[PDB]
């Protein structure tokens, strides 16, 4: 016995990727109560039950939040806790069919593997996106369908991009927000920096696209000159005509949009055994 009681809550998703999860709940529940954590569950049934409760464990004075689902489980937690006062540790069990957040921290996909990183209490600080209103761990892209493997379908649209001091204004075919980069690649992302990764393709003819697309197609993309590389803390992004909006793999309404990096903001149990590229502080 080595450590005061503590408290945890498991946020379920139970029809997420193999949905395994809730037969292994009991397992679960047994190997956090004998690491010294009062557990408790909670399954959601629809989008946004995740982040409800999220919000209501706020007031439960729980050591740690653990979010047992893919990326929108993930999302959704984060929504319900970001920017308030003594959140909970995050904990990730990676039960998606993809895990991108989970695979940018090398999460095990094994449950017992994901319990054990948990259970041995190392974690780190990453970086999350405020949007407008709402929040994101992943990605945020925008763009407009004709009348990266999506470049082709794009019309080119007059947006203005000011991140930070400086300003882009012209026509674009995408423009990338990136936190993680595992969904791929800049050379020199960080999940620590307080830094998006900003990408912004510009119109291009054929050729440029043919062009861009074979340099995409082995991780040089960045080399083309329609192509657009920044770090910014601060992008405001709006245009005159109607855009969609992706946020960490699902429509994420529309323009304009205001985006604030929120540098090491959320806690999060990670593996002590291995090293990450993408993180400035390994401290863990």
């Amino acid at each position: 016995s080595h450590m005061m009681r503590k408290r945890a809550r498991i946020i379920y998703n139970p029809t997420s990727g193999k949905e395994q999860f809730k037969r292994e709940l009991p397992d679960a529940l047994i190997k956090l109560e004998k690491a010294g954590y009062e557990t408790s569950a909670y399954a959601t049934e629809k989008i946004g039950d995740a982040t409800l409760e999220a919000e209501r464990a706020m007031h439960e004075n729980y050591d740690v939040l653990i979010a047992a689902g893919g990326d929108g489980t993930l999302n959704e937690v984060v929504n319900g806790i970001a920017e308030k006062p003594n959140r909970p540790k995050l904990g990730v069990i990676p039960m998606g069919t993809v895990n991108d957040f989970g695979r940018a921290l090398h999460i095990p996909n094994d449950i017992m593997g994901a319990l054990d990183v948990i259970i041995e209490g190392h974690s780190t600080k990453v970086d999350i996106g405020k949007m407008n209103n709402r929040y994101f761990i992943n990605l945020a892209a925008g763009g407009q369908l004709t009348q990266f493997e999506m470049l082709p379908q794009m019309k080119a649209v007059d947006l203005r991009i000011e991140y930070d001091g400086n300003v882009f204004q012209g026509e674009a075919l995408l423009f990338f927000l990136g936190l993680t980069n595992s969904m791929k690649l800049v050379p020199d992302a960080k999940l620590d920096d307080g830094y998006f990764t900003l990408i912004i393709v510009e119109k291009s003819n054929l050729a440029e696209l043919g062009h861009i697309m074979t340099l995409a197609s082995r991780g040089e993309h960045t080399k083309h000159p329609k192509v657009i590389y920044e770090k910014a803390k601060a992008i405001n992004i709006s245009s005159f005509t109607d855009l969609q909006l992706n946020v960490d793999g699902e429509y994420g309404g529309k323009l304009p949009a205001n985006f604030l990096n929120l540098e090491r903001h959320i806690d999060v149990f990670a593996p002590n055994d291995i090293v990450n590229e993408e993180l400035i502080n390994n401290d863990h």
